């Protein structure tokens, strides 16, 4: 089961790529919003409650956030996958985020690392992380 959706920070910053392996945030208006990633949610197995366990994978690229140890901390990157493989519906718990709906907003916690959230700065074009100043607060927009 899956969504088709751009994801924008409670600073209305758009998620665009940095590199091939990481994403930055900045504030994208007209034109220039085709730069933004265009996300597959995918709805996955794991503990669930009215807390919703998610995957996110570029819409048509194998390629899917996660959340492993670099440098001994929780670090966020994009990871490949086989394209024959995914998406699935058991995804490994690196990949997991527990989709948290609070105040009319969503924050993505890390199913692997209990208490870190996808996260933003507010400086402009800065990368995304996993984690108050820093924002952790998003809203989604559908997409056909």
């Amino acid at each position: 089961r899956s969504l088709n959706c751009t994801l924008r920070d409670s600073q209305q910053k758009s998620l665009v790529m940095s590199g091939p392996y990481e994403l930055k945030a900045l504030h994208l208006q007209g034109q220039d919003m085709e730069q933004q990633v265009v996300w597959s949610m995918s709805f996955v197995q794991g503990e669930e409650s009215n807390k919703i366990p998610v995957a996110l994978g570029l819409k048509e690229k194998n390629l899917y956030l996660s959340c492993v140890l670099k440098d001994d901390k929780p670090t966020l990157q994009l990871e490949s996958v086989d394209p024959k493989n995914y998406p699935k519906k058991k995804m490994e718990k690196r990949f997991v985020f527990n989709k948290i709906e609070i105040n009319n907003k969503l924050e993505f916690e890390s199913a692997q690392f209990p208490n870190f959230y996808i996260s933003t700065s507010q400086a402009e074009n800065m990368p995304v992380f996993l984690g108050g100043q820093d924002i952790t607060d998003f809203t989604m927009q559908f997409v056909s």
